[PDB]
């Protein structure tokens, strides 16, 4: 009914092989997803499906690997795109060049705590005033208001957004840098749909399962599959508070 593909076309460091075991898992019970490989990235592929993910790519795309994405979603597929710290600088890739002909682009930077948890490294941040779309939703050492759901963002990169793009999520107070975006998405009635996460590991198998994790991605396939109910709260997005 709605086949999701994971690449592993550019070298992602997250797919059904390694890094995705358990989201490839938990997303059978409502849709069908498959891979797509190197050979098999082209847009003959990818129209049958309805749901791309580029698991954190590391290589470049070509310029009609562009215009064969563009494509895709202008057929109205959909396309979730999650890079990580250091976003494509550190990667090698040049995802940004997709990216901000949609009003997005990932950052070059790594996200970290400002304050004490115990069993967290820093690059591991507790978000709990990071929502800033409801939709989503609907002393010791360093010891609608954007609250409602707690997750971890473990190891990922800001994002830069600005109309035609939606910032969904953000980095919140106790992170450095504070507020920023961390989700973001474009939709066009008529047409396809993109999410754009800065964190590949916060939906590995460490960490799906653990705080909201799995709710932020029950969200954002719900809000990326064919002819989806999910609108986002016109008054978050137009005064997003990040």
């Amino acid at each position: 009914e709605v086949r999701i593909l994971f690449s592993t076309a550019k070298g992602e460091s997250h797919t059904h092989k390694a890094g995705f075991k358990q989201l490839f898992r938990r997303l059978r019970s409502t849709y069908r997803p498959d891979k797509v490989d190197k050979d098999d990235f082209t847009l003959d592929t990818l129209r049958s499906a309805h749901i791309l993910v580029l698991g954190g790519p590391k290589e470049k795309f070509t310029a009609p690997e562009v215009d064969m994405l563009k494509k895709f979603v202008k057929n109205g597929g959909s396309i979730l795109i999650l890079m990580s710290e250091g976003g494509e600088e550190k990667a090698g890739t040049n995802i940004n060049y997709f990216l901000e002909q949609f009003g997005m682009s990932v950052n070059n930077d790594a996200v970290v705590r400002t304050t004490h948890y115990k069993y967290l490294h820093p690059k591991e941040v507790l978000i709990s005033d990071g929502i800033l779309n409801r939709a989503v939703i609907t002393d010791e050492f360093r010891v609608f208001d954007g609250t409602g759901l707690e997750y971890v963002f473990p190891f990922g990169a800001t994002l830069s957004v600005q109309k035609p793009a939606v910032p969904v999520l953000s980095s919140g107070k106790i992170a450095y840098p504070m507020n920023r975006p961390v989700g973001a998405v474009w939709a066009q009635p008529g047409y396809g749909r993109i999410a754009v996460l800065g964190s590949c590991a916060m939906f590995d198998d460490k960490w799906l399962d653990k705080e909201e994790n799995s709710k932020i991605m029950d969200f954002f396939f719900k809000f990326l599959e064919p002819h989806s109910k999910i609108q986002l709260n016109d008054i978050d997005a137009e005064e997003p508070d990040v």
